């Protein structure tokens, strides 16, 4: 029942009893796992408000109390009524930070605490999205002194009302079949750049066309809108030693923002809070450059080495991909744009863990997610055993709105 | 049932049935997924439904199954078992058992190679010394001057629990590591607390950084016994690195042979305690965990400083650049010695091959992602971006726990 995990490098030992808390499943059974698998009424809802709002009251030493007492049969009543509920301020708050403590594929989470949140609950239109959307990325840009943020549009009613950022990501570049078969740009939004150029887009059809919004408000159909260039801070890509590097013609943005995305706290489920931090350096370098079906740009790089591309054993890959990688963290800090290494930010994780352990009696962790794309066991994460199980408020997938719309 | 496995990169989709046959227990539930856990004397009465099941998939891979032969089989072994309580396996299903056994091995990148596998059948050995003459027959045999073949020795089956053959060693071919009084490490810093049992054993240690390891043989649940290996027999290279001409007086060098022997292999319920087994290294299991691990030879400083990089910030990536410069060495090194070596690239790209075959011909490949990411430019590898179940199959290969915990000591 209380689970150990511990350090391959350092010896160290800790005890998880936080999992007996666990709620969700996780895919596994005791006779297949699963952990490589990427996406694995009023009845129902008041044991979810109830089981929050303990915890909430719980943690600030309120628990039994005159106003814990009041507030579950405050939200009691309303549910009866109303057959939902609204959070109040301080419990929105305190379940988005939560929602990103529990998110157990998040390597950045000893920043957890300091997530400062906007409330849109009172958005109506998708033109009042748009604003809000602007108004989180210029707050979180910060002229490149990133701060974590997370904007939360109103929740899921009946669900044909919901709200929903049709984009993946706030800000990524435009993907385009090609007459020549290749592709131009970034492969993997080819799907959704179409949806854009149907519902009106003019494409620019370049290599980094920013994507333009498409927002859905009370369920109804979703629209477009630009966000103004000068909030979007782009970082041009050049390395220390390699004049020539430049000539590639990279760059990357510098605002990592997921919104696609749905927020569950206390039952309530938010099924639009696009979300964001600041990049770990190896998901630009690693994996948004040199991917097969990204922008994969190995060969290119290699050659203007000159390295042996004759035969794998002289590891050419690896090599490029590590000049890819100090190029990546070079321009942005040249540039002054907030970014980390894996090397910090993963030492920055055990310490998290181990703060999680002592203080709270766990920390669900997904190794094969928290682990580097690039250079594992040199990070002490590669050699730390982990639990990974799910607790609420959370973060959770949600299907693409253009499979689930009726226009 | 059916479960699909994505591949992230390709699209390509695979539906998995084999996972039907699965018995042993995973450590996962509903609720916990364990995935990243290192490690997670029988009644005749569990024996015979294992025997069974075993001869079953026996018999159905030489397409005899309920055949005259099958049938008195299962007699025969069942008679055995009532009656000793025990059975002996045929000379042609212990071939099958250790060859689906490495098949079966879920954490194992190499197993394109599973049906090419030598069985060296070691179940009339008696004596220490006898588990010795077989282990040096297998490692010449498995050395074969540089051009390795994957083999497997295999000693008598466990009895009551309280004879068992163990080899005490971990691998076959390790280095000596040495605890100074300064709190230090010379050599290996993993094998310190074995090294110290040998010492006590009387073994007179050289004390320097690369000492190759005696053999430490239990047979029969008697005390072990210390042997050393033929330094002959032991192929050794010396590590330098093509451009870098610096390298070489690192005093680097590595065995070439890697050698597991404290596993337990499972055949039809029985137990094979003592079972070493080699195959041949890819080149990160020396260049990126024995090189650069913080708990093992730890060069990675010495390296960056001799490449004169920056090493004042983590985010000049330095450790990541001799990471790459230590790996290329390793495999130059050995391909310069025409001993066999596999970089991670070829590996991870014949393991998907292999994994394909196998969904299309077997109905599924176990395998552990955790284990088969390499520990360096995971997502630059093809199996980085393929989704993989993970289920035990038996035959198998399963940990047990070291023998100085649990021995009995004689005198
Ligand atoms: C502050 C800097 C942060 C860093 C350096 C960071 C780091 C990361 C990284 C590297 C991943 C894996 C991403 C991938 O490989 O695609 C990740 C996943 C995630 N992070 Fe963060 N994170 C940060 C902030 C945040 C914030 C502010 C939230 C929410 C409030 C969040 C929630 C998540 C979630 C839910 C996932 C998994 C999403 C998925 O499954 O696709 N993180 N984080
Ligand atoms: C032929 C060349 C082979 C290569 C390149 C190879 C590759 C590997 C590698 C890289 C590992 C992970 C090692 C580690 O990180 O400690 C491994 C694990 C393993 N392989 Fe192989 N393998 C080979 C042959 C074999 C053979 C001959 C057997 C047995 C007959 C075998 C059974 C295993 C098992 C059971 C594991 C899991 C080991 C453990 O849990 O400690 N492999 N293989
Ligand atoms: C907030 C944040 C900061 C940061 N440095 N990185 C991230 C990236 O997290 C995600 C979020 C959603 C999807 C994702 O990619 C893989 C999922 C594809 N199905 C990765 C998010
Ligand atoms: C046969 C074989 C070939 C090859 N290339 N590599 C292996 C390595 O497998 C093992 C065996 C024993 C232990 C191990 O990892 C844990 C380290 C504890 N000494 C990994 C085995
Ligand atoms: C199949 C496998 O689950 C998939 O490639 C995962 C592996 N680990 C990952 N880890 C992170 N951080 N991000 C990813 O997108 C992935 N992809
Ligand atoms: C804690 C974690 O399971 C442990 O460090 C694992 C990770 N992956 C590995 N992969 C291989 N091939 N060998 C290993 O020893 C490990 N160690
Ligand atoms: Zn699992």
């Amino acid at each position: 029942r209380f689970l150990k995990v511990k350090n391959w490098e350092t010896d160290v030992v800790l005890t998880d009893t936080l999992h007996l808390k666990s709620t969700l499943e996780t895919g596994c059974t005791e006779h297949i796992c699963m952990g490589s698998i990427m996406l694995p009424t009023k009845d129902q809802l008041f044991p979810l408000a109830k089981e929050f709002l303990d915890q909430y009251y719980s943690s600030i030493k309120r628990f039994g109390s005159k106003a814990h007492m009041d507030r579950l049969e405050e939200v009691n009543k309303e549910i009866e009524s109303t057959s939902t509920y609204q959070l109040k301020d301080t419990e929105l708050i305190y379940g988005a930070k939560h929602a990103w403590r529990n998110a157990s594929r998040c390597v950045g989470r000893i920043q957890w605490s300091k997530l400062q949140v906007f409330d849109a609950r009172d958005c109506t239109t998708a033109h009042g999205m748009f604003n809000y959307i602007c108004n989180h990325v210029k707050y979180a840009t910060n002229k490149g002194n990133l701060r974590s943020a997370i904007t939360i549009f109103p929740q899921r009613t009946d669900g044909k009302h919901d709200f929903r950022v049709w984009n993946s990501q706030l800000i990524r570049y435009a993907g385009y079949k090609q007459p020549d078969g290749s592709t131009l740009g970034d492969p993997a939004n080819v799907q959704f750049t179409e949806i854009c150029i149907q519902q009106g887009w003019k494409a620019p059809r370049g290599r980094f066309d920013v994507l333009p919004l498409l927002l859905q408000a009370n369920g109804n159909d979703p629209e477009l809108f630009q966000i103004p260039p000068e909030l979007v801070l782009e970082v041009p890509i050049r390395h220390p030693k390699f004049d020539w590097f430049k000539d590639l013609g990279l760059k990357w943005y510098g605002l990592p923002a997921v919104s696609n995305m749905l927020l569950e706290i206390g039952g309530l489920e938010f099924s639009a809070c696009p979300f964001s931090g600041w990049y770990m350096g190896t998901e630009i370098g690693v994996r948004d450059c040199c991917d097969n079906s990204r922008y994969n740009i190995l060969e290119e790089v290699a050659k203007k080495m000159d390295l042996d591309m004759r035969k794998t054993s002289s590891l050419w890959k690896d090599q490029a991909l590590v000049e890819i990688n100090i190029a990546v963290l070079y321009s942005f800090q040249s540039d002054k744009v907030t970014i980390v290494d894996h090397h910090s930010a993963t030492e920055s994780f055990i310490k998290h863990m181990e703060n999680e352990y002592r203080c709270r009696g766990g920390c669900p962790a997904d190794w094969v997610w928290i682990v580097p794309p690039m250079s594992g066991s040199i990070t002490p994460v590669f050699h730390q055993e982990m639990l990974n199980y799910r607790l609420t408020p959370s973060f959770e997938y949600q299907p693409d709105p253009w499979n689930t719309h009726v226009w």
